[PDB]
């Protein structure tokens, strides 16, 4: 819950491309102003449709990473490319609007079930594409079992949503944004079976074929990663596929053995 540095927003970038999904960090560098280094040297190049997964502990970095992918936190030094392009050469605006955000702490507004897929940019959406958003994330049925299906206004009592029930509506915003970046925090804390089976399957949908960095908290997320990347103390102590991971009988065995508890 700490507080971060606050961007200024200076929208100077003005390139509007279409993003393809090749990423890359280049010796980014994270330093705060108490003298923590949160990240110290991290390279990475991830091509177009390929799934890294990070691991490792709470404070090793996983969250910095992404956030400076999304310019929601500045680097101290190196550069980001998305396809060969400077991340700050690029319109803010743009650049969100193709990177989608998944995680527990989305935020469902006080409006119609509806708005709450076609939210922001996507708010003249197709009326048909916020009903597939919602069939493919699990969500159509029990819409239309509210009171006035997607008419419900969020934020009332009575409406019997759960947390299972509510995820599902803010991945169908995601779903609808149909980013060519994905950012997964894949957590289901504390919410009910049923929505947790419906969700992993979505998750795993939404990686397909699409460039994806997820914090992964499920066995199948990381031994099928195009690349797991372990952190600890905002260093890469080991990165690789699985096998090779695991033939080097080191941090990433002896965490796959403990199934990763604690990263």
């Amino acid at each position: 819950f700490e507080l971060l540095d606050l961007p200024e927003e200076q929208n100077s970038g003005e390139l509007k491309p279409q993003l393809q999904g090749a990423i890359r960090f280049d010796h980014v560098v994270l330093n705060y102003a108490d003298g923590t280094q949160a990240i110290k040297d991290f390279s990475l190049d991830i091509r177009p449709g390929e799934t890294v997964a990070l691991v490792g502990r709470s404070g090793a970095g996983k969250t910095s990473l992404v956030n400076m992918l999304v310019r929601f936190q500045e680097v101290s030094s190196g550069q980001i490319y998305l396809d060969d392009l400077p991340i700050r050469d690029i319109e803010l605006s743009s650049l969100r609007t193709q990177i989608a955000m998944v995680n527990q702490q989305v935020v469902l507004f006080n409006r119609t079930v509806r708005e709450n897929i076609a939210y922001g940019q996507l708010h003249n959406a197709s009326d048909e594409d916020v009903i597939a958003a919602a069939k493919a994330a699990y969500a159509h049925d029990f819409i239309m079992n509210l009171p006035n299906g997607y008419d419900t206004v969020l934020g009332a009592q009575g409406l019997n949503l759960s947390g299972g029930q509510r995820q599902r509506i803010a991945i169908a915003r995601a779903i609808l944004k149909n980013a060519p970046i994905l950012i997964l925090d894949e957590a289901t804390s504390a919410l009910d079976n049923e929505s947790e089976h419906f969700i992993q399957q979505a998750f795993d949908e939404a990686m397909q074929d699409r460039t994806t960095i997820v914090i992964a908290h499920r066995l199948s997320t990381i031994e099928n990663a195009d690349r797991i990347v372990v952190m600890d103390r905002g260093q890469i102590v080991e990165q690789g596929t699985h096998q090779e991971l695991l033939a080097k009988h080191g941090a990433y065995y002896q965490l796959h053995q403990r199934n990763f508890e604690d990263h």
